[PDB]
């Protein structure tokens, strides 16, 4: 028949990637190559193990903290790197196991308590800002500056902001990036010639692992194609250049303080 | 969830209620060209997406109702607990070369790639109603489109009217059902995530025709089709909110019929 169905050659998790290398390479321009005896990242989704291996390269030791202990499955087998769970974390410091000089702060909004980093003297703090579109609500429940505010003396400090440029994301969540690229591109791809439809293919990635801590699952899931394409017309090539170019309007950097 | 402020929120409304309503604006249309009118013998062509609903309305107005489908499996979209009588078009075919079949009200619902005039022509209905699949000018479905081809046999001794359905101040490709459906959750899901406190709205939506055209399973059909229509991550409860904007964007959509 004369109806063709497309998917998409890139998959969620594709998009996913593109964003967390985005945000690294954010932090990697910001850092300067900057050497380190010990680094402590703190949050696991969405990003924070791909941070990890690429920060080993830069330190002695990198530590991934999550206060969710399932979160282990994320962290390879590797030595490069050790998973905590928070409340390890918290025995390690009150021993003097540990002692940062960069900490990077992953956790967002509801994440980690001002007062508790404010015990850690870093030469270098980072933050990810979790805001994006302005929002009273987010904007209220953020407090990414009060984390800051223990470091600004005695740090450098840094400000990670991921924004769509001239498009409306609510947050800078890697998933919510995900999401509106998805969702933006499916509408876009309608548009071309001959298209009947367009499907993004997203499931609530989220519950997965936070209600059912099934990280294999999750993995699973987020590996379908992005788009399915009902089409008169082979538009492949089309739909992939629409969401590399819908990723590529991602912009990240680091706000020094 | 993934921290106590944020909630998880899925609609009431589903997908397959969101395809209902469609079908309710398209059936309606029909019912308002119609008049009333009473017939011996209906035959419906095109069971997906909203055959049966048709065939099952139009049965009060019919003693007899047809409806057929090139494909046999479609035959699962219609309970078992009415009058309409399924035919594959094979069957159909037969029934006319024997003289068994007369039609006084044709429905074609079958769109593109459908089917043929030369058939069509063969009858005589006192209505001819044809379902244009187009949407917003797209080159190759316009060309691929050949409603007018279809009226053509019957413009003169029928009563005859063109279906046309379509979004107001949106583009929609197509009249289909499920594009529609399509179309309208996803424009929903991007208004809902704008509402203060959201941080993401997914439209929960799969490649529902793929389960049907070939793997020829209906039952996964209408369960996959039953899931909540959008599932929004969020600091306030904005339910209420999320339903009216979905009830907004349905209520874009526009049918009627063109008598030609
Ligand atoms: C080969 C053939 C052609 C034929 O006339 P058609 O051009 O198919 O259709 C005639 C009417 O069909 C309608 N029509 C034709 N093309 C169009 C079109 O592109 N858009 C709309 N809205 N209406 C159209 C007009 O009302 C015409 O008066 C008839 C009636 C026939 O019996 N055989
Ligand atoms: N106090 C805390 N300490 C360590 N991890 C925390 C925490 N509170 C929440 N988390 C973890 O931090 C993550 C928050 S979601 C963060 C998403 C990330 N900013 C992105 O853009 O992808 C989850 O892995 C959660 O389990
Ligand atoms: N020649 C033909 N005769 C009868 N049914 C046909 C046909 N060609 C396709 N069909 C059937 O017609 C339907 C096409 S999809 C039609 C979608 C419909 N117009 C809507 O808006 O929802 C399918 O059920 C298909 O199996």
């Amino acid at each position: 028949e004369m109806v063709k169905t497309i998917d998409t050659k890139t998959r969620v998790v594709d998009v996913t990637n593109e964003i967390a290398k985005k945000k690294y390479q954010a932090i990697r321009d910001f850092l300067e190559g900057e050497e380190f005896k010990e680094v402590v990242i703190f949050g696991v989704y969405l990003w924070g193990n791909y941070t990890a291996q690429m920060l080993s390269k830069y330190a002695d030791k990198v530590y991934l903290v999550d206060i969710h202990e399932f979160m282990k499955g994320f962290v390879p087998n590797n030595n490069s790197i050790k998973f905590l769970n928070l409340n390890e974390f918290k025995l390690k410091f009150i021993r003097g196991e540990v002692n940062p000089d960069l900490i990077v702060d992953l956790t967002g909004l509801g994440g980690i308590e001002p007062e508790f980093l404010a015990k850690f003297n870093p030469k270098v703090f980072i933050v990810e800002d979790p805001k994006g579109v302005f929002d009273v609500d987010i904007y209220e429940a953020d407090n990414t500056y009060k984390r800051t505010a223990p470091f600004i003396e005695k740090a450098k400090v840094g400000v990670l902001k991921t924004y769509r440029k001239a498009r409306v994301s609510k947050t800078s969540g890697t998933m919510t990036l995900t999401i509106d690229t998805i969702v933006d591109a499916s509408r876009e791809i309608t548009s071309l010639d001959g298209v009947l439809y367009a499907i993004p293919n997203l499931r609530y990635y989220e519950g997965i692992l936070f209600h059912e801590n099934d990280i294999h699952k999750f993995l699973s899931e987020i590996s379908q194609p992005a788009i399915t394409i009902s089409t008169l017309n082979d538009v492949l090539d089309e739909a992939e250049e629409i969401l590399s170019n819908n990723i590529n309007l991602i912009y990240s950097f680091v706000e020094e303080l």
